[PDB]
């Protein structure tokens, strides 16, 4: 059994599971409502996500579920990242509850508005950015590097308010395999430092590598980085210094942010809470006309 901790545990007839979010290979994320989880107001529903063990799960996969959970516990909140908001433990199967995120990824949510129902500002793709760069700063502050920073990572709120997820999930690195795909098709090493790809050495440093990698695909309204190119080619252009192309309707400003993300030496890159400084001037200067 697992240990008790009242400062999470919610009793479980306080949820109402719903339907489905997706799948996971360890677990599996529903959509449910949480009665009384603020314990002002036990008469209010809370939409909430809530992430279980799949049927044929292993040891090691409810310790993973539940160093993600502890790990969240220890991070705190943070308007842009995904909260916990409690947890079933007790009397039957682990039930971890955070924050819904009602407008998906944000690589969804970009493709989505797309020119041809809503359309984006130029303030707007610069403000997804700036909050992203936020819920970075703060996890970076609590001394947490992510690994896998990607659009694909960051969930939307029904406000609009970029979280981001998958932050405090198990790695045993290296035993990552480069040419398994997402189930949109893409090799996430296309998101990686050349040093956490190559000598597998993962910092803050390499998350900006990655948040560059994320700029770019915000300011593509989704598109896919490398289209066409498997894992060893990609390994070729790295080593020969290739950069992406900067994208239409992208300033120089901006591009040349990515490039500094992107810098082959890791000391040299930008910080996120340089980043954040930055794009809040940016900002504040970008029509929204
Ligand atoms: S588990 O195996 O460790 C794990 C980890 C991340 C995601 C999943 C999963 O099954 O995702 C399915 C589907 O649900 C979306 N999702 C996940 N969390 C949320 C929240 N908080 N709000 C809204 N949607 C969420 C994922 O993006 C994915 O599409 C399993």
């Amino acid at each position: 059994e697992l240990p008790e901790d009242p400062r999470w545990e919610l009793p479980r007839d306080r949820l109402v599971l719903g339907k489905p979010l997706g799948e996971g290979a360890f677990g599996q994320v529903v959509l449910a409502e949480a009665i009384g989880l603020d314990k002002d107001k036990p008469n209010r529903v809370t939409k909430v996500a809530v992430k279980m063990l799949k049927s044929d799960a292993t040891e090691k996969d409810l310790s993973d579920l539940i160093s993600e959970m502890e790990m969240m516990k220890m991070i705190g909140k943070h308007k842009n990242i995904i909260n916990l908001l409690g947890a079933c433990t007790q009397d039957g199967p682990l039930y971890v509850i955070v924050e819904y995120a009602s407008k998906g990824n944000l690589r969804e949510y970009l493709q989505a508005r797309r020119p041809p129902e809503e359309q984006l500002s130029s303030k707007d793709l610069v403000s997804c950015a700036y909050q992203v760069a936020r819920g970075m700063e703060y996890l970076a502050s609590k001394k947490c590097i992510h690994r896998d920073l990607a659009a694909r990572n960051v969930l939307v709120t029904e406000d609009n308010v970029m979280k981001i997820a998958d932050f405090g999930l198990a790695r045993d690195i290296h035993h990552i395999d480069y040419y398994k795909k997402t189930t949109n098709g893409r090799l996430p090493v296309k998101w990686m430092a050349p040093e956490a790809l190559f000598d597998r050495i993962y910092t803050h440093q390499s998350d900006v590598w990655s948040f560059g990698v994320l700029l770019w695909e915000i300011f593509t309204l989704g598109g896919s980085p490398y289209p066409g190119v498997p894992v060893e080619e990609l390994f070729k252009l790295l080593k020969e210094g290739h950069r992406m192309d900067k994208p239409s309707n992208c300033t120089n400003e901006l591009y040349m942010m990515m490039r500094d993300c992107w810098h082959a030496v890791p000391s040299q890159r930008p910080t996120f809470k340089q980043l954040v400084e930055d794009l809040d001037r940016i900002v504040a200067l970008t029509s929204n006309q």
